[PDB]
C-alpha cells in the first residue's frame, strides 16, 4: 500500500518546530498525519493552503490525524506567520531540506539559462504505522485541503 518508500533513517531525524520543540515521525506512530510542503511562508498561496488546512482541523481531530507544514523558512519566520495566521497546527522548519528530499519535494526547472532546484508543492499522508499511502505532486491550492481530508476519511475507515 505505501506510494513512496522513505529512508529508514528519515523517521529520526529531528524535525524543528514553529515554537521552539522538535519533533520526529516516528514520534507520530499511532495516528494519521498529514505532511503539506509549501514553498514560502507568508506568500499568497502558501497562506491560503495554510488558512484551509487550519479551518478544517476539527475534521482532522475527529478522524484521528495530525498536520504538519513544512517549508525550508526558518523557525522564526514560522513563528511569525503562524502567529499572524493563526494556525493551530505546526511547521517544521525544515532548513537543511533534510525532511524535502526525503520526500523528494526539491524538483528542478531548466530556467534563466541554469538548473534551478526548488520545493514542489507537495502533500503526502502517513497511515499509524508510518507507510506513506497517498501523494499529491504539484498542487493545486484551491480545493486542496478539502481532498486530502476526503481522502483522509475513505483510508482510515
Ligand atoms: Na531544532
Ligand atoms: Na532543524
Ligand atoms: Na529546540
Ligand atoms: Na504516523
Ligand atoms: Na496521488
Amino acid at each position: 500500500d505505501a506510494v513512496l518508500e522513505l529512508p529508514a533513517a528519515t523517521f529520526d531525524l529531528p524535525l524543528s518546530l514553529s515554537g521552539g520543540t522538535q519533533t520526529t515521525l516516528r514520534a507520530h506512530a499511532g495516528h494519521w498525519l498529514v505532511i503539506y510542503f509549501y514553498p514560502k511562508d507568508s506568500t499568497p498561496g502558501c497562506t491560503t493552503e495554510g488558512l484551509d488546512f487550519n479551518a478544517l482541523l476539527p475534521e482532522f481531530d475527529k478522524a484521528g490525524a495530525k498536520i504538519l507544514g513544512v517549508s525550508r523558512d526558518s523557525v522564526k519566520s514560522h513563528d511569525n506567520f503562524c502567529a499572524k495566521q493563526g494556525f493551530a497546527f505546526p511547521l517544521v522548519s525544515d532548513g537543511d531540506e533534510a525532511l524535502c528530499r526525503a520526500f523528494d519535494v526539491i524538483k528542478e526547472k531548466n530556467m534563466y539559462g541554469k538548473q534551478v532546484l526548488g520545493i514542489e508543492r507537495s502533500t503526502f499522508l502517513l497511515s499509524p504505522e508510518g507507510q506513506v499511502v497517498q501523494a499529491w505532486r504539484k498542487v493545486k491550492v484551491a480545493g486542496h485541503a478539502d481532498a486530502v481530508l476526503a481522502a483522509l476519511k475513505a483510508h482510515a475507515k
